[PDB]
């Protein structure tokens, strides 16, 4: 398959060079895979999801996404125009309120929930979880993200938008999960991107066009927008039988784009997510 005039983030994942505008992906598009989107929830009624998005849990009182953050990142995972795993099943767990805030107890309970409701769903190819939140260091949310990864889920988390070492932030500094940095249009490190040895992979995170609440589309930039690129890539890769949730992150790093990024500090990886699809 091939999508013309794609968002720069989609085309970059299917490329060895920046600047391309066509996104090349296998026709499977990650069908049979599930990606839990742990954010502000998802607006399931968006025409870009096509019944593939679903609100399965809210830790507030309404499954609405009255923020737009969670609908944007879920769009990058597997919507029609802006998703990398265009046929995946999107499950929306709402740990962030309509302001983008969220207590660690709520974020932890959301990860503990995904690991259980995973067994109540039909995901033959496997399960993915994209946690594009980020707070200060916590031993317990690092522990909760590891429990999600150990339970059989590919866990992609945001590196943080602090321009510092991601070792001070959670769940980013959890070694078991996949910490995703953000890159911009020209294969530079995003000016907000966290770095450090904790990061496992980079993704398009600057000016990422995706869906938005109210049936709209808009671009926002953050490592929280680069994370869904790796979530959908892991989903799209596990559908191909190329990798397993337990090692999707390491497989993406093995088959990434080596040394293409600039502004990478010393000790941080220089890998850009690459689906390696060749038609
Ligand atoms: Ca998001
Ligand atoms: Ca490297």
């Amino acid at each position: 398959a091939a999508q013309t005039n794609a968002p720069w983030g989609l085309a970059r994942i299917s490329s060895t060079s920046p600047g391309t505008s066509t996104y090349y992906y296998d026709e499977s598009a990650g069908q049979g895979s599930c990606v839990y989107v742990i954010d502000t929830g998802i607006e399931a009624s968006h025409p870009e999801f096509e019944g593939r998005a679903q609100m399965v849990k809210t830790y507030y009182y309404s499954s609405r996404d009255g923020n737009g953050h969670g609908t944007h990142c879920a769009g990058t995972v597997g919507s029609r125009t802006y998703g990398v795993a265009k046929k995946t099943q999107l499950f929306g767990v709402k740990v962030l309120d309509d302001n983008g805030s969220g207590q660690y107890s709520t974020i932890i309970a959301g990860m503990d929930f995904v690991a259980s409701d995973k067994n109540n769903r039909n995901c033959p190819k496997g399960v993915v979880a994209s946690l594009s939140l980020g707070g200060g260091y916590s031993s317990s949310v690092n522990s909760a993200a590891a429990r999600l990864q150990s339970s059989g889920v590919m866990v992609a988390v945001a590196a943080g938008n602090n321009n510092a070492d991601a070792r001070n932030y959670s769940p980013a500094s959890e070694p078991s999960v996949c910490t995703v940095g953000a890159s911009d249009r020209y294969d530079r490190r995003s000016s907000f991107s966290n770095y450090g040895s904790v990061l496992d992979i980079f993704g398009p995170g600057t000016d990422i066009l995706s869906t938005w609440i109210g049936g709209s589309t808009r671009s926002i930039s953050g490592t929280s927008m680069a994370t869904p690129h790796v979530a959908g890539l892991a989903a799209y890769l596990m559908t191909l039988g190329k990798t397993t949730a337990a090692s999707a992150c390491r497989y993406i790093a093995d088959t990434a784009n080596k040394g293409d990024l600039s502004n990478i500090p010393f000790g941080t990886v220089n890998l850009l997510a690459y689906n390696n699809y060749q038609a």
